């Protein structure tokens, strides 16, 4: 009954009594089984370290996890540390009696350790291969995991050279079954995990859907709006009845808006990089107490009763509108998110990207990551310009499958309305 053996464990070290969500037991229940590559793929904070640090505790050898930096792995050796688990790293930092400490204990017939933590370039590196092969034929590892996994990817936010070694690595290692994990949900990006790390098919796929049920989408265009401060005000008005962000692109901007919506009967308290941070703190805390209801920002800072998230200008790619507006209605109770959309504001934004990216190229040269800045920008531009379910066209760019829409969002609640909106913009170019 090797449930019951999961259920044991996850009380007795971990101190739980049931998992975060059912897919992190499908998961865990997965790693746990040792016959297939495993991808997890859920938010952060949603408890994906136990997805293979629960099956390691139950293995009979040693599991090696594969970070970025040693930052990130000294918390979770902190961490498993207080559970008093047998976790162990192998880094630069290590002392001379240290490492030798470690060495010895691999070297055992039965070592202590459970859990080693290694980064990409010690992975790869020769000196550390005599210790691997030793493990590998003596059939003492359980595990390969691979997190931060998007990071064999020039499509996502922190491509490292390092983790293309990691495929090399995996192909030496059949027999351990190989755990990939990341919170990056774009089909490009697991592809280029399955592929880069040399993964067997068919891999088990743990990915958590994109879909919020409880956000209502809507794109306005500011071209066609007469009074723009004040449907701003009233969408403001109308989601309360707790609190509401609105975002913009300046600073300039950014206090117009606090300004002008402060006078039409909506307190608002303007939030930017401009200002001291004795004044930064006080404006979060008076709006984390509700003093405040609005903060027009163009930077960020958890409030669980966000009513609505208004983007003032077009963001810069699909996946900060996605996690923008996504700090709108954790609570579950139903919340507005509006996009104000225009064709300068658009010009605008991408010429911005354009410098931004002109800059890097100055500075280190041509790279493949320049091409995914201007296409996850265009993407977002298609979601303003595009006819159909707001939330279907998020899903589609995450991977997930078709959405259940019940009337979510303004095409599903009036397509015709959306249609005549569109319709005013595409005719004003004549
Ligand atoms: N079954 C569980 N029940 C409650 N909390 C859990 C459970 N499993 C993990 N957690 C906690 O969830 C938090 C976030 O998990 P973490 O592994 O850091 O997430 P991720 O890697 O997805 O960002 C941690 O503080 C962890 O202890
Ligand atoms: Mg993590
Ligand atoms: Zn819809």
């Amino acid at each position: 009954d090797p449930e019951r053996r999961v259920r044991s464990t996850l009380k007795k070290v971990f101190g739980f009594d049931s998992f975060k969500t059912p897919l992190q037991e499908s998961a865990t229940m997965a790693v746990v089984k040792g016959n297939k590559d495993v991808f997890v793929c859920m938010p952060t904070g949603a408890g994906k370290s136990l997805c293979y640090q629960l099956p390691a505790l139950l293995a009979k050898g040693i599991t090696i996890v594969v970070s970025p930096l040693i930052a990130l792995i000294q918390d979770q050796v902190d961490h498993l540390l207080t559970l008093k688990v047998r976790v162990s790293s192998l880094n630069s930092k290590l002392s001379a009696q240290e490492r030798k400490e470690l060495l010895a204990d691999l070297e055992r017939e039965k070592p202590q350790t459970k859990i080693l933590y290694i980064t990409p370039e010690m992975a790869a590196s020769s000196s550390f291969q005599p210790t691997l092969n030793s493990l590998v034929s003596r059939h003492l590892l359980s595990y390969l995991v691979v997190d931060e996994a998007h990071c064999v990817s020039q499509w996502g936010h922190d491509f490292r050279p390092d983790y293309l070694r990691l495929g090399a690595l995996r192909s030496r290692l059949g027999h351990a079954p190989c755990v990939a994990l990341t919170a990056t949900a774009t089909p490009q990006v697991q592809e280029d995990v399955f592929a880069a790390l040399h993964l067997k098919k068919p891999v088990a796929i743990f990915k958590t859907p994109c879909f919020r049920a409880n956000l209502f989408y809507d794109v306005q265009f500011k071209e066609l709006i007469s009074d723009p401060y004040g449907n701003l005000k009233d969408f403001c008005l109308k989601a309360l009845g707790g609190c509401g962000i609105v975002y913009c692109r300046t600073r300039e901007a950014c206090e117009q808006l606090a300004i002008e919506l402060s006078c039409r009967g909506v307190n608002a308290k303007a939030y930017h990089a401009g200002l001291k941070a004795s004044e930064r703190t006080l404006v979060q805390n008076d709006w984390m107490e509700e003093k405040v209801p609005v903060i027009v920002a163009t930077i960020s800072f958890d409030k669980a009763n966000v009513r609505f998230v208004a983007h003032w200008n077009i963001a810069k790619s699909m996946a900060g509108y996605y996690q923008e507006s996504g700090r709108a209605g954790r609570d579950g109770k139903p919340s507005w998110c509006r996009l104000y959309y225009s064709r300068n504001d658009r010009d605008q934004v991408s010429f911005l990207i354009r410098k931004e990216v002109a800059k890097l190229q100055e500075k280190r040269g041509n790279k493949a990551s320049d091409k995914a800045t201007i296409m996850a920008f265009d993407a977002l531009v298609t979601f303003c310009e595009e006819l159909g379910c707001r939330h279907a066209a998020i899903a589609k760019y995450f991977g997930d499958a078709l959405p259940a829409c019940a009337k979510g969002c303004d095409h599903c609640q009036n397509p015709t309305a959306v249609r005549r909106r569109l319709e005013a913009l595409e005719r004003s170019s004549s």
